[PDB]
């Protein structure tokens, strides 16, 4: 396991020659380290490392943690790493059941937890858009869904389905008119918590997100839409296509900006020490 | 879209040495990519990457987004990069109105928002200098200006204008005495707080920044000025130019100070990013 | 004192190959230098320098301060100094009392009181693992140990020792079943705030951060396990072996995510400086 | 001006050789270059920048700005730029009143309000020891000291000499007994409180500051020294002099670690900023 922890102490730092000469010296063991995680890419995508992450592409041994480290990068919030997740090993489809951490959670969904744009436009980009809203009610013609598992998986997975379906992000996710489609999801959660019980204030949290989110974007104040269909609806509290459009990069740029203006996470400063260890790594051992 | 996509990973990062092979390679692309926004410089000015706008500044293909990375350079807090884009593609005028985000702001209102000094200096060394005081009544002699708009883009200009005259920054801007000047302004705010409604807190909350203002600048405490104008005013609440000038100095470094003694911003955090980013790509680039 | 001023001024920041030529130069003046710490190696493990430290420990000329170095670079968290300094020197044993800062707290305990996990769970890789949980009452069979320090070291270090048995990390560092272990702790800790008097306010502390750790593993929520015996401790407030060590790394994995959401230190920014400036003395003693 | 403006764009940030070139270049503008600032090293001292300050000492022109530049580099806490200031220039003495920002305060006043216990350390290790405390009453013997100026810099220097004289560091600065002169300066500030009117609560924040002292000292809780006159002083509220000493150091430790545990200050990370951009063009310019 010498030449294990050689290359785990190449696979948390950058040392990138290192692993290339891991790569030119025949593969004599393969990427299957285990400290804490069972394989070894979920450790490799902890700093902004994309070279690593390409060696690891070409390393094609059905190394069988790709979804996880995915989801890595998505939960922490890289771009570029999931770009070349998404790119170059291939995905035929994922719709409804692999047998690929690991909540049960599709990444689009957990990629709709955390408000990154980018990540989910790049997930839209190819073809999976929709998190599939249900009845989710006593009944719903899919009773044998409701058959397969009796627990608790039921209610929370709803909960995490209508998080995900919360839309804090929808407005550059949608088709077209986004507000009318939240003021619907407004009235179906704010129905949910008049009747589903015991789980009441999470769905009176998720109405209120809906109407501070169209409140927002009505506080955008360009030009006033006023339509009477938007005042029917809050009574229950083309060039159209053009004007609606740049209210969506408005508060796109706006969330943003609001973003940019949040606390310090420390993961974000030990990503910048891995990139000065990166740096260390690949300029002293070019200069070997 | 090949060229472009290579060029737009070139673009959010470093990668100088590879934006001089596209200017180098005849160019067969133009600057024109689109991943939200529609021009490319909008995203060039992100990090404190002084070499790829001036690589910029060679393109003059009239790549009119501009005035936009202006607004970008000015809004984020740069320096050097607002010399660039000031200094080479030439201005004749900024008075009324031109044909070139985008809200409807002249960059010394939106300098002047934010309390970055040594950018309003700057765009004060170039003629450019007071953000009009009109009489901003029912009557103003203007009756033209307000009719070619219907709108609540009268107020709600007048507010911003006036948060652009609340004097946050204007005693190292005005040119003699900003103190009776802003006790002047703090009375006219107060009188429009009396008589313009339905926005009156904002005014409020205007005359007691004047208000605090001024407390800070007699705070300085030097050497008691105590003219009797100026209790005369508080009562409706040359040497002496070196005396005023010093004073000026000392609000100007108490204010950077108090400036650096705030919350960090994410934003300054991804620009670090980027410049580590940078100096790996010119690095190994120039390696190579 | 002139060499020594170099050599301290090369161990502040990084200075690797004067260090180098430190070595070289026939070792003329000893790593004794005092600057407010009788030795060098307590200002050389400041930052992530690792190579001043792989350099100091081919200096084995008794240089007798690898102990307290050890307890800050656990303290700090340094991980790969942690190995630097628990790998090469060698240790024979850790039990009770040794004559080598220096608070009276063995380093598995300074390891429990923060609660970085590879820290501790690299201590239990060799062989010192549990923090010997004795009476700790009026009457303990130890009487000879009551006797030979008669103060308030005793209830101190007692209080200090539940500090460290408290289990902030003991899921990960126990054998098998932490959650009963952690209940009979809370339930050991409610009777000593019960009996043992004028300190019970930590008693309570560390009972009721027992209690909110054991539900925040039962919020775990994958499968209930639901044992009678947990509920009748509650009363009181494999395949199974499979689910309790998933459901640790669970927890483990959403305390190191809860770790990384927190306020930035500002000797985190310190490492990124010396880090920076290491890289600075590297590349230009390289070039020349 | 142009060579000014270049030479004040290689001041800002790095540009260590452009310096070079400006010195070998037979010095043909002098270094007195004014964009809000008289002189430039001014500056110059902003960044982690230790090459350009020792290229200012070769450059001996009587640059009268050492001592505002020395100020900055003690209000902003550098280490050794303070010793490039102090060693190389050289200084006579510093007692009473020179000629050469600028405050009515001495350097040890200005680092004894920052509690930065190095920077003051070597203020001691020359001869400067002692912040001079008179009788400050209605009376104290030095009446031509009140006669010579009529204003309230008397009380207002005074409260700034006892806040420098509050001991917040003077612990590790003091000769002996550090407890029992802060008991002293305790109750001299209360009856100060006592008699000195309209000033009374600054008098009261540094008593109470001195009491929570000597409680944190007494908190420090190794061995109990417990002397009588200790207490009879708490009423009105050698052997030892290494136990003392070592609960100094232990005082010193704690204190610097709970500076360590601080908010994060934005001009810390702009001196990474200039840091990193000192790192460009020192590797970029020896490229070249």
């Amino acid at each position: 396991t010498a030449e294990e922890e050689r290359f785990l102490d190449a696979a948390e730092y950058g040392n990138i020659p290192v692993v290339r000469k891991m790569l030119e010296e025949s593969k004599t063991l393969n990427v299957n380290c285990v400290d804490y995680m069972g394989q070894n890419a979920l450790q490799l995508a902890v700093g902004n490392e994309h070279l690593e992450v390409t060696e690891l592409l070409l390393k094609k041994e059905n190394l069988a943690r790709i979804g996880d480290a995915l989801l890595l990068a998505i939960s922490k919030g890289y771009v570029r790493i999931v770009e070349a997740i998404l790119n170059h090993p291939g995905f035929a489809a994922s719709k409804r059941l692999t047998l690929s951490f690991s909540p049960d959670i599709t990444p689009i969904i957990l990629a709709a937890h955390c408000q990154k744009y980018e990540v989910v436009h790049m997930l839209l980009m190819k073809g999976a858009r929709i998190e599939r809203p249900h009845d989710y009610f006593c009944k719903c013609g899919d009773c044998m869904e409701k058959q397969r598992h009796d627990s608790f998986s039921h209610s929370r997975s709803r909960i995490n389905a209508y998080k995900g379906l919360a839309s804090p992000a929808y407005l550059s996710l949608s088709s077209e008119d986004p507000v009318l489609t939240a003021l619907e999801l407004s009235n179906e959660l704010a129905k949910l918590a008049n009747i589903e019980k015991e789980f009441k204030n999470d769905y009176r949290k998720l109405s209120m997100q809906c109407k501070d989110f169209v409140v927002g974007v009505l506080d955008l104040c360009r030009d006033s839409e006023e339509v009477e269909a938007i005042l029917n609806g809050d009574l229950e509290s083309t060039r159209y296509q053009q004007i609606m459009k740049r209210l969506i990069k408005r508060y796109v740029l706006k969330a943003q900006v609001d973003k940019e203006n949040d606390e310090v996470n420390e993961g974000e400063l030990k990503e910048i020490k891995q990139d000065i260890s990166s740096l260390r790594y690949e300029l002293l051992e070019d200069k070997s």
